[PDB]
């Protein structure tokens, strides 16, 4: 007797449910790591015993993207490929734990100024069975949080 | 023939119940780890063969504290979010070892002043079976045990 | 109801096809990793607290292939052994995933300026039951991926 | 009898760095304009922020 409506408000949300929307468009995508909030720490002793700990500042988070390769165009290939010499489109990520059909967003995690750092190919291998995925790592600023 | 009431006394605590105290609230955890008490060592030798060691100064507790993600806010994202510079609501955690039903501590953990660090969210998985799971890491200065 | 000409349109490639044109000869391979691209990171910050995030140039790709060894003559071979001393007959490299039969390429890689910098021999072993595999690493300036 | 005293203090050397930006430099502009003895002198204020 726990009558679904309160699962909603009380049960913890699984991973396997997300969407992603890159800059202005949504792309689906495999996988989705590396959206951490990491400080530096900042300490000071003296010799009569105080000790003093503090948050530095922030350093900026990686992110980790994988699709697979489909057969149309590649669309995280010609935003690692327009690259001049420091010059590229920053985009903002938004990644957002969804409902089963996608009609609710639950927990989304924004990321602010996005731009790709690399881009993996896949191994190509003659005794496997996989699908073609690339795995493209993504510079940012900051990753704030927003939950409704 | 143990008679349950001795086991009370003389049989050891299993790690699987445990109620953290945060602040001055109670927030569910999944684990929590790296509650140590280390010191460095001071040696000091001559010539004629005496070597001294002695304990140095008590470095400073890296512990670990990790919940699932739930669909309202989220308290362990607005006390790191809160970070100005150096300034930090630092709080003190109480993890106890606890009873079935949570009515007797039997041995708990005590962290004198402790101010979030980092936080990992969880890795976004199309092809898992799991719950999202943050994982915060606290900075503090002392870990203290009471024994009731 | 797919109607698998929709199938060619709008599933992922798989990895276990694909061909390599090796500068004005298909070679036959088994293997082929490292066609990735990645670049440096540049960073900017000042006492006023504006971080600056850039992309640097980028590095060159290292890519291995691998084929068995056949009972006619070495191609890979007579490629390394023709060395003098920073002189190279630097090829152009094609990998393209391919149809089943090999009438069409669904999705190829393009290799600018390749040159064997490594290749291994096989492990000879009396108690095993595998394919005297060479494998050759080459050295490039850039990869790019054409769709179609 | 030794007799220890501060003598006069000498002149501080201060030395700062930034990037360079595709505008215009404003620190080339600044040591452009040295006529022999003649520099617009500053007030530097280097304050710890929030």
């Amino acid at each position: 007797a726990i009558t679904a409506d309160d699962i909603a408000v009380q049960y913890p949300i699984p991973t396997y449910r997300f969407i992603v929307t890159l800059g202005d468009e949504q792309v689906p995508f495999t996988s989705a790591s590396g959206l951490d909030i990491n400080f530096d720490t900042i300490e000071y002793r003296d010799g009569t015993g105080n000790w003093f700990k503090m948050p530095g500042q922030r350093q900026a988070p990686n992110i980790t993207l994988s699709k697979g390769v489909f057969p149309g165009k590649n669309a995280m290939y010609e935003w690692i490929n327009a690259i001049q010499l420091n010059q590229v489109e920053k985009k903002d990520i938004m990644i957002s734990l969804t409902n089963e059909a996608g009609t609710e967003v639950l927990v989304s995690w924004n990321v602010s100024n996005a731009f790709p750092t690399s881009l993996t190919s896949p191994s190509f291998d003659a005794t496997s069975n996989e699908i073609a995925v690339q795995q493209i790592t993504l510079m940012a600023d900051r990753v704030t949080i927003q939950t409704a």
